[PDB]
């Protein structure tokens, strides 16, 4: 699946890994993350992520 980078801290949201420590199962698309999910490292909102693709 796709990977997204936090433009603040460099955390990679890997859709294949999800974010289970914060309620997100592996395989959850970025678009499907709750609106108020934040970067688990720096706390940045979803707005600050960019998808890693051309
Ligand atoms: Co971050």
């Amino acid at each position: 699946m796709a990977k997204w980078v936090c433009k603040i801290c460099g955390y990679i949201y890997d859709e294949d890994a999800g974010d289970p420590d914060n309620g997100i199962s592996p395989g959850t698309k970025f678009e499907e993350l709750p609106d108020d999910w934040v970067c688990p490292i720096c706390g940045a909102p979803k707005s600050e992520f960019e998808k890693l693709e051309d």
